[PDB]
């Protein structure tokens, strides 16, 4: 029991923690974006401005200019683990040490359930426009002049109160991912191991909790889609055609190719006849075994 | 970036703010309280009671000790605490937390007044060195100098026939000891608990900023102060004043009680001003009690 032993133990724990948190199978990175923040809240400007280029010259020819803002209000999360009542000074530390690398792996994927919490409750979150995220009055600009006129359509699909499960169609080719991920501080490791410490005289359960600050938000509304009707080949083709047909101001094509698909496990049967068979479904009949292969997450 | 220099700067700034706020805290208890310093856990006051005087010296010296029993104030302590949440410290939101320490210091400085007035408002159900509350109807007064023999009924509490109103007090401060004595074992102290590896960094991140004090207040002698829930009228004030003035100690010796100040709740300030503080009455006649007492408004008595 010497300070050198404490230093070596802290170094070993730091190495073990740093080994994890890096190779975790992150899925939020596909739909989220890493942004370095510095304050407790970040405001937004434009919300539906597709960045594109025009023939005319100068570097000042056309642009949308920003609108009212949208804040993130970064939140906070934490984990904690430790049992060292008998591990220390007993040669039993060989265990309780490699098992927490899984804790690091799981904690590193937390943004996944955070983005899925936003995804599931997208209809109950206020949008900068004023109405629900999946409303039927999404503004569309006929011309670039102030606030000329905002026409709209029934953007998404929903039947007349027919039972079903909500499956979402997402895209990730554009780095303007539909969701946002703002982080103030990266996860940190704290060691309270202090010989004969006032509050750690209690056996030797040396607390090794961590601290982190981050949150997620909404980006583009058009990049994401939803469908609660019965999952069918005709309905799938309808959804794909509706999403691909989307056009921005001026009627200029977008080339938006959907890449990600999210389906609940209950609909997994249909999500498997749609993907994985080249004989009768997504095959002989309306072959569609190319894009938006189902990922079948379960954090919802 | 967080360094020990910033923590030291925060500590010194907080100390400066706390001391500045505490130094300029209004003092009100000093008017109707006596400060007696102590260096022990408790003190005994058995000298309350019979009023020392001069005698004819018929051939002996009359000395008095005090009963083996004591008042036994049994001083206690008080505290307060405030947090910072440790979340805006990194954001550099130093504009806030400046006047918070000022408010904390003002509250600490003003606490003794609240304690004194809370004790005073409990004078109906809190005993004095005698076996009767500070305001009662059957105070015992002896007919002998030594303090023995059949006693008589004495009352310093006046109440109406029905529908009693707010309570007001008439006290005296001319004498050496005021009716209430407020002890001070240790001056209010502050402790800046700002560390990166101390408790409440795990329970819930926030820095401990609290103060500790050891003080208590107790009654003096009931011969001066009095209470009356009746309406503050000219007749009521006159009767209370004349009853207080016409007081006789054990052995039938006058005390020469000269009431000094009148304490009323904030809701009776208008009545107190009408009774005392106006040269002419409502009808237009000179007051017979103008400038007789010094009205002292207070909010601690509701």
């Amino acid at each position: 029991i010497t300070p050198a032993l404490i230093s070596a133990l802290k170094t070993s724990f730091q190495k073990h923690f740093q080994d994890a948190l890096a190779t975790a199978p992150s899925t939020y990175l596909q739909v989220a974006t890493v942004i370095p923040s510095t304050t407790a809240s970040n405001t937004y400007g434009w919300l539906g401005q597709f960045p594109k280029l025009r023939e005319w010259i100068g570097q000042r020819v056309i642009k949308d200019m920003a609108a009212q803002g949208y804040q993130i209000t970064n939140k906070l999360f934490e984990s904690t683990v430790g049992v060292k009542r008998t591990d220390i000074e007993d040669d039993n530390l060989g265990v309780y040490g490699p098992l927490m690398q899984e804790m690091g792996r799981a904690a590193g994927a937390h943004p996944d359930e955070l983005v899925f919490a936003l995804l599931k409750a997208g209809n109950a979150n206020l949008c900068y426009d004023g109405q629900n995220f999946f409303d039927t009055d999404h503004p569309v600009y006929p011309n670039v002049d102030g606030t000329g006129t905002a026409t709209t359509v029934s953007n998404l699909f929903a039947p007349a109160a027919d039972p079903g499960a909500a499956w979402y169609l997402l895209d990730t080719s554009r780095s303007l991912k539909p969701l946002i991920y703002q982080e103030r501080m990266k996860p940190s490791f704290t060691s309270m191991t202090k010989e004969d410490d006032e509050q750690v005289f209690m056996a030797d359960e040396y607390r090794y909790g961590v601290r982190s600050r981050c949150n997620v938000g909404f980006g583009f509304w058009q990049l994401a889609a939803m469908s609660t009707e019965e999952l069918n080949q005709v309905n799938f083709e309808k959804v794909y055609d509706a999403m691909r047909n989307q056009k921005a101001d001026g009627g200029r094509p977008l080339d938006i190719r959907p890449n990600l698909l999210v389906v609940p496990t209950t609909l997994r049967s249909k999500a498997k006849e749609v993907v994985g068979v080249q004989r009768l479904a997504n095959g002989a009949d309306n072959p569609n075994f190319e894009l938006v292969q189902v990922l079948d997450t379960a954090w919802l």
